[PDB]
């Protein structure tokens, strides 16, 4: 897998970011996390979605170096949207949001899990620390 460098364009939601990427605007869905959504098609705002959306966006607004990875399956989703492990300044953002228990593991999507068993084992801890969503 390959770092790549991208700039911050805006945060979307805990598990959505728009980046210039190469020159141009894209949106990228981060690889292997469920979030409690913010953006649902009718709801009210599930359970820890702001805590999550505001997590991502602190840590991506804050970082002086973005880079994207993409995995060894398919890169985009039906909805074009890049899929993609997020770096903030070295740190990976998919695996911040579940090590902090705002988030789950999500089921491998199309050959995407070279970081699968990373982030299951942060998830174990924490629920091990009864983290947010386990508390």
């Amino acid at each position: 897998l390959h770092k790549e460098p991208a700039t911050l364009i805006k945060a979307i939601d805990g598990d959505t970011v728009k980046l210039m990427y190469k020159g141009q605007p894209m949106t990228f869905r981060l690889l292997l996390v469920d979030i409690p959504e913010t953006k649902h098609p009718k709801k009210g705002v599930e359970k820890y979605g702001p805590e999550a959306s505001a997590f991502t966006k602190k840590m991506v607004e804050n970082a002086k170096k973005i880079e994207v990875e993409f995995d060894k399956g398919q890169r985009t989703d039906k909805y074009g949207r890049g899929l993609a492990y997020i770096y903030a300044d070295g740190k990976m953002v998919n695996e911040a949001l579940v090590r902090q228990g705002l988030a789950k593991v999500a089921y491998v999507y199309k050959g995407n899990n070279t970081h699968e068993q990373l982030l299951r084992k942060a998830e174990a801890q924490a629920k091990k620390e009864k983290l947010n969503i386990w508390s």
